[PDB]
């Protein structure tokens, strides 16, 4: 067991193997210099995670999600660690990542992309995708701030305005979604690096669906046939603006196979819309698809999801998994 040490933080104690030196706040994560390697980490001090049982759960899916994420493209976990010595004193984890340089965000700031550019990291994206994608977890917020980007345009995606880029099914709240929520979200970011603005700058929820509806068209009967309720069906045919637009009018500047792609990712429809594996073979990759370097992830067990269990054992479970982790080489 490393030697701790304590530090108050923006009003906040920290306490970390000394490992771990140089600690500052960049928004409850600091970045700070890992001295086994030399390379600055960031680490997430997990606000109250054993509160209530809701807590308890996020505590222990977050540690598990982590522990699984083994791809170039998906941020990872380097190191995760409690200051306590026993179950009965533990009430706090941290959890340590790669420190990120920038996000989607700041990239778009700073340097006009070219075509090239967009190619290269939406293929990033949609390979991180893919294998998100096959452990059966829906990533759910992409947006540019969850999208690092080093010096060499390598992107991670992580997870820390989110509803630009959601996708319409869930701002029109059904139960259940598919994993192509994240393909609309990857369209709208697409979308962007290609226009420099935001697809779809909603005031509100229902200021977004306009803006989408308008764009895309009003549904098929095809996707007409699929939703149950009057109320929504007559809601959705409310939006109602000046019509489908061109779609390919929005884009003009842009590359041809960019704007086919962009096509088959905002489809209305999440029945229709494009995988991250199809779209990885999508002409607009031919420079970088190759199909022997876009793996899958190992099975992932996700029965806990389901499961509604005590404070104790979520708080059990999470000390399991913190004192089993194999630090990567
Ligand atoms: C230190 C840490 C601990 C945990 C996480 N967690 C995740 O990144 C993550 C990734 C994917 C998911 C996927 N997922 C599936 C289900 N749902 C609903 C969404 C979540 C969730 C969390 C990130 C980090 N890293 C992190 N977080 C925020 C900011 C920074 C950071 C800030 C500044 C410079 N460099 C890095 N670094
Ligand atoms: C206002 C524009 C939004 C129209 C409704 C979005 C259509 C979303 O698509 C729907 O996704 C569901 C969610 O899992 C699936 O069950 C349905 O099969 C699919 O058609």
């Amino acid at each position: 067991r490393p030697t701790f040490y304590r530090q108050e933080l923006n009003k906040t104690i920290w306490e970390v193997p000394e490992r771990y030196q140089n600690l500052s706040p960049v928004g409850s994560v600091c970045a700070a210099f890992d001295t086994k390697t030399g390379l600055r980490v960031a680490v997430k001090k997990l606000s109250r995670p054993f509160q209530s049982i809701i807590h308890a759960k996020r505590t222990y899916r977050e540690l598990r999600l982590l522990k699984h994420m083994k791809h170039e493209n998906v941020i990872g976990l380097l190191d995760v660690f409690t200051p306590a010595r026993s179950l009965e004193e533990f009430n706090d984890v941290y959890l340590v990542t790669h420190l990120m340089g920038a996000d989607l965000n700041n990239i778009v700031k700073c340097q006009k992309l070219t075509d090239d550019h967009v190619q290269f990291l939406i293929y990033q994206i949609l390979r991180g995708l893919k294998y998100i994608h096959s452990a059966d977890i829906i990533h759910r917020d992409l947006k540019p701030s969850n999208l690092a980007v080093n010096e060499d345009c390598e992107l991670k995606i992580l997870d820390f305005a989110t509803r630009w880029y959601r996708a319409p099914e869930i701002m029109l709240n059904w139960m259940h979604y598919n994993q192509t929520v994240d393909i609309w979200s990857v369209g709208c970011i697409m979308a962007e690096l290609l226009t420099g603005r935001t697809l779809f700058p909603g005031t509100d929820h229902i200021d977004q669906l306009k803006l989408i509806l308008r764009l895309v068209g009003t549904p098929g009967a095809e996707l007409l046939k699929k939703i149950s309720s009057e109320s929504a069906r007559n809601y959705i045919q409310s939006l109602t603006q000046m019509p489908k637009m061109n779609f390919a009018n929005v884009f003009i500047g842009a590359n041809p196979l960019a704007v086919d792609l962009l096509e088959k990712m905002l489809v209305l429809d999440s029945d229709k819309r494009i995988t991250a594996a199809q779209a990885l073979a999508h002409a607009y990759f031919a420079q970088y698809h190759d199909p022997d370097d876009e793996p899958v992830a190992d099975p992932y067990d996700q029965s806990f999801e389901s499961r509604d269990l005590l404070i104790d054992e979520w708080k059990s479970l999470t000390y399991d998994e913190v004192i089993s982790f194999v630090p990567p080489p």
